[PDB]
């Protein structure tokens, strides 16, 4: 495993709403949930942004995080994220926020606690650029 | 390269649809054709469910995959996925399925055998989270 | 770091228009700016290919390219792309152009040189299968 550091930014967090983990030992992702106070109607085509009550610092330069919409929100109830996909820097360090976008035509409700994305930790390569004038082998 | 079962589901795959494979040497992806027994059409805003025909067994916890729209069908058809990214974990041993979204305004008409998603094999990593009052170096 | 080749294609890139380039060490991604001669408009629902004026080489079958929506033009503009998420393979040498799609209800104007998405560079792997009757460990 790689430790990632975690700041809670909402008391509810580790007390009402579960801290992010991986549901299973061969899970890839995990599932992130919303912190707010009631629930929030999604109408169709509206765009909200959701706060998780967490912050992560990656700090390794060879690593990133990944948010991608629930396979079954997006298919079953065209819940996805507005951006389509979210990066997380390693030096990102602000409040984790889901863009939450409803492309479906069914108004839909997020409850407080409920998860609505997930977060995958993936290496990236930094590249450094060699301009030329024909590629080579 | 890295073995990775496959279980074919229908008698169809290997036979009259092709495996899935790399289209050449520098492929980063694989496409994924759909096991269907006569056309489907899928109407301007549709999701329909499109299965594969095969499943996978990863196993590997240090890979994933990642399911992605084909450039060609999203740019110039907008067909493309209903989550928008599927991520198939380590673990699941369950059909591929392709959640099949149109965001266009015209028709479409997927055919037996069609490539309509890619498959992109990834390493992930399981973080470990460090609970922090402040976020340190 | 990792070399990655790159071809100008448009003699206003490296002039009037920045190359690619990680905005802090930390960065996972890198902006991709549009290099057209004058605004495009981009009205809702509509999708347009956007030329970089770049071409790339990564070369390694061991890395390819994403390309993902800039989070703050998804989340606010709906300024996203129509294939969602782009796979930019090891071999692929040819101009890098955006799919880009207004998934708003609001008009949007692309400005020569504007940042509209997002290059990540990641390892991938390149899976054999084996076909089995059934899974094992």
């Amino acid at each position: 495993h790689q430790v990632i550091q975690l700041k809670i930014l909402d008391s509810r967090i580790g007390d009402t709403i579960p801290l992010p983990a991986y549901a299973t030992d061969g899970s890839a992702g995990l599932d992130l949930r919303v912190c707010i106070s009631e629930p929030m109607q999604v109408a169709p085509q509206q765009t909200v942004l959701l706060p998780t009550g967490i912050a992560i610092y990656i700090a390794d330069p060879k690593l990133a995080a990944v948010i991608l919409p629930r396979s079954g929100l997006g298919h079953k109830n065209g819940i996805v994220l507005g951006n389509l996909v979210g990066l997380i820097d390693s030096d990102y360090q602000g409040e984790l926020k889901i863009s939450c976008w409803n492309r479906s035509q069914e108004h839909f409700t997020v409850n407080p606690g409920d998860r609505i994305a997930q977060l995958v930790f993936i290496p990236v390569v930094q590249a450094s650029f060699e301009v030329v004038n024909e590629f080579t082998e």
